[PDB]
RNA sequence: ACAU
DNA sequence: CGATGT
């Protein structure tokens, strides 16, 4: 209905899907960008926004924030609040490192605790979330 | 269909 | 146009 702005919004950029994935992380108040990924040579869209939402929990975690999420993946918010990233990408050699980094994520979804919102960015009426890479 |  | 996902 409304946005909450007191949050962090995150989203992935990719080139090409599956391609080059990166992802960053932006106050929604004021775009200020608080983090970013160094891009990792092959990923999915939505691997890439799945990473985007763990780094968030454990950036607000870390600074003892209770701000929430938004995210405009449905995939990834569901991914996460089964705190298991359902990608179909095949696991290879040229996979490693996004697979890695998934699964990594997954396994401090699964050792850690956290309230923070999860919330759905409504594109829809809303237009772009904040952290978006501009590129459509 | 909806969400990327 | 095509890919990733529920
Ligand atoms: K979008
Ligand atoms: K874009
Ligand atoms: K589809
Ligand atoms: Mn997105
Ligand atoms: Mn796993
Ligand atoms: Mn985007
Ligand atoms: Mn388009």
């Amino acid at each position: 209905e409304e946005i909450i702005w007191e949050s962090l919004s995150v989203d992935v950029g990719s080139q090409g899907n599956p391609g080059i994935v990166e992802y960053k992380g932006v106050d929604t108040k004021t775009g200020e960008v608080l983090f970013e990924r160094e891009p990792i040579p092959i990923g999915t869209n939505n691997m890439g926004e799945f990473l985007a939402i763990v780094h968030g929990l454990r950036y607000l975690k870390e600074r003892n924030s209770r701000k929430p999420i938004y995210s405009d993946s449905q995939t990834a918010i569901k991914w996460v609040k089964d705190k298991k990233a359902k990608s179909t990408l095949v696991r290879n050699e040229e996979t490693a490192l996004i697979w890695k980094l998934v699964d990594e994520a997954e396994e401090w979804l699964n050792t850690h605790t956290y309230e923070t919102p999860i919330l759905k960015w409504q594109t829809d009426k809303w237009g772009e979330i904040k952290a978006d890479y501009g590129r459509k």
